[PDB]
């Protein structure tokens, strides 16, 4: 094994003796060299554990670090300031000041120039964090909504150019907003140069994917593979026109990159460095669990997958310290947290909390949510959750069967009910959702639909607006970076005309992917409209959250309310939150509140609340009570 000093002197060899002396004395090299010393041992250890005595490891690493230096050398000085800032403030992600949003550039604002025009609106809403959906080249028609990448460098012409993208990031940065983009590193589209060249038998792209001669290995692999999109194909493999079979976890036009090849890592680390230099603050690590395969296993959450993401982490610690990771691990809760670490993904989506928010609206019972908040919320130091109500994807019921069993709940049966309820196939259901990927061999099913459609706003349920307010309050107050699915703040309903479009007809997720609703955004300042009610509520909660330090950090302690319909938790021993999930008034008794101060200010309603008597919460009422 080499070391940091060794590789530094080999990196410098591209300069003639005269230049070398000037480079070694410079600021950029000093910082790069210092960071090499601090972080290279982690990088070496992580890559060694995956590749071992692979002949390609040394020369790949020298090539990678040579590019890391070039990349950091070129790096704009504005970004180097954020590098130093975040290097000295690892907990920036954990501040109550952070409130995030997500949107498609096309659907929300037409193009990138239009998105830039929407930046004053984001400031009005209070956003410090904006996730922009896949921006780069993708095949015509079906492309998993941008997640089948055909070019990591060529921006979608319908969205604009790379120059427009740079202007956006710069304008966002001026407005105090972090730019967040997808790092689609598990797979490319079948029309990507790498894909074509690999399949053509170009030796330069040998083993960039997993291509098999026949069904022998596919059949063996399929024994233990989960099916993500059963509607498209069975198992995890698709057949090429020449009869060969390729690894396709998702759609058949999405080919799994082969990380068992150390050159695929270098390739993707090179793409990561490019995104860093555009000024991306947070990379959303798409489909993290799938990047390592092994016969006999589910090819999910494998030790080598975690190792590799930690290798990517070290590359950023060396060449772009500002760049943080957002893990997309939509899996078992035990496996979800294993991606969250300072040396892996600093943050990650919190599907457990999200799925239970919706569960609790359906059952009216807080049990699973309480359990999850009690035992699975707190994280290691310098890490945070991304708490959300809805997203661009379907909802999966990813609670732990083991957890639910402790509460005498059958996981399988409960998911049957949830799916039936949220697609309006249970008596008296307020939800108006659409089935997604019903699998008849596994009984599994997911749910599409917007937040507003799932709470009952489409049929004007009198309780609808209060349900949205309740859900977002919890995402905003539990601890973690809250993410708003833009459009939710005005109660945007489904695109009910999704399925008659043949490019979308087999993908029900398009139902909750509607265009900018001009009518609802026009109503946002009108307190008589649902759009206005929702908007003022969320804006108020965003304001409170950002200005009140009782929300700071990601730690919480649950408070047993002794009412099965009411959630309770405490932040920083100073903010006590209650959330009523029943559509009827519900009471927290004087007996339960004995330890609390006699009176407390409620940041939601603005009133003083007397806690030395019974406390009756209105249907779906939320309280944020300052107790210290």
């Amino acid at each position: 094994s080499p070391n940091s000093q060794y590789l530094k002197t080999r990196i410098l060899d591209i300069y003639t003796p005269e230049q070398r002396a000037g480079i070694e004395k410079s600021e950029d090299w000093r910082q790069f060299s210092r960071r090499m010393d601090t972080h290279f041992p982690k990088l070496m250890n992580e890559l060694d554990s995956v590749y071992g005595n692979n002949e390609a490891l040394l020369p790949m690493l020298e090539m990678l670090l040579a590019q890391a230096w070039q990349s950091y050398s070129q790096r704009n000085s504005s970004l180097k300031d954020i590098d130093i800032a975040r290097e000295n403030n690892p907990d920036w992600i954990l501040s109550n000041k952070q409130v995030g949003g997500v949107c498609y550039v096309d659907l929300f604002a037409g193009d990138l120039k239009g998105l830039k025009d929407k930046i004053p609106y984001f400031q009005e809403l209070g956003l410090t964090y904006l996730h922009l959906m896949p921006l780069f080249k993708c095949p015509e028609g079906k492309s998993d909504g941008g997640y089948a990448v055909s070019s990591y460098r060529d921006v979608n012409p319908a969205l604009g150019t790379i120059g427009d993208l740079r202007e956006v990031i710069a304008a966002l940065h001026e407005a105090g907003i972090s730019a967040v983009v997808d790092f689609i590193f598990n797979h490319t589209s079948n029309e990507h140069e790498w894909a074509q060249r690999c399949a053509a038998g170009d030796p330069l792209f040998d083993n960039f994917y997993y291509i098999f001669p026949d069904r022998r290995m596919p059949d063996q692999y399929d024994r233990t593979l989960r099916e993500i999109f059963p509607d498209q194909h069975p198992g995890g493999f698709s057949q090429l026109e020449d009869g060969r079979w390729v690894w396709t976890t998702f759609n058949s036009f999405q080919w799994d990159l082969n990380y068992s090849n150390p050159w695929v890592f270098r390739a993707m680390a090179g793409e990561m460095l490019f995104l860093a230099n555009l000024g991306v603050d947070i990379l959303r690590m798409d489909a993290v669990p799938l990047i390592w395969k092994q016969m006999g296993t589910s090819c999910e959450n494998l030790p080598q997958a975690h190792a590799l993401i930690r290798a990517f982490n070290a590359v950023m610690r060396i060449a772009a310290p500002a760049v943080f990771f957002k893990s997309e691990a939509i899996v078992h809760p035990d496996q979800v947290v294993q991606y969250i670490g300072q040396d892996e993904c600093q943050i990650g989506y919190n599907p457990l909390q999200m799925a239970l928010l919706w569960n609790t609206l359906a059952t009216r019972e807080v049990n699973l949510l309480h359990q999850a908040l009690t035992y699975r919320h707190n994280l290691p130091e310098h890490t945070a959750w991304v708490n959300y109500v809805r997203s661009h994807d379907d909802i999966g019921w990813t609670f732990a069967d083991e957890d639910a069993a402790y509460l005498g709940i059958s996981g399988y049966d409960h998911r049957q009910f949830l799916n039936r309820f949220f697609v309006n196939r249970f008596d008296g259901s307020f939800a108006r959702g659409v089935p997604f990927q019903y699998n008849p061999s596994t009984g599994d099913c997911r749910v599409s639909g917007t937040a507003a459609a799932l709470v009952g706003l489409a049929q004007d349920d009198p309780h609808a607006v209060d349900r949205i307010k309740l859900l977002y309050s919890i995402a905003l107050s539990t601890g973690g970076l809250p993410l708003i699915y833009l459009g939710d703040e005005v109660g945007t309903l489904n695109d009910d005309d999704w399925s008659q479009d043949s490019n979308k007809s087999d993908d029900s997720r398009w139902a909750h992917r509607p265009r900018y609703n001009e009518a609802l955004y026009a109503q946002r300042n009108d307190p008589s409209t649902a759009a206005g009610q929702i908007y003022q509520d969320l804006r108020h909660m965003i304001a409170v959250r950002q200005s009140n330090p009782r929300f700071d950090g990601g730690r919480l302690v649950t408070f047993n309310t002794n009412n099965k319909h009411i959630i309770g938790y405490i932040r920083n021993n100073a903010l006590l939150a209650f959330g009523n999930f029943s559509e009827y008034p519900q009471t927290v008794t004087a007996h339960t509140l004995q330890a609390m101060p006699f009176k407390a200010h409620d940041l939601i309603g603005g009133k003083t609340v007397s806690l030395n008597q019974d406390l009756t919460l209105q249907p779906y009422q939320v309280m944020w009570l300052e107790i210290a």
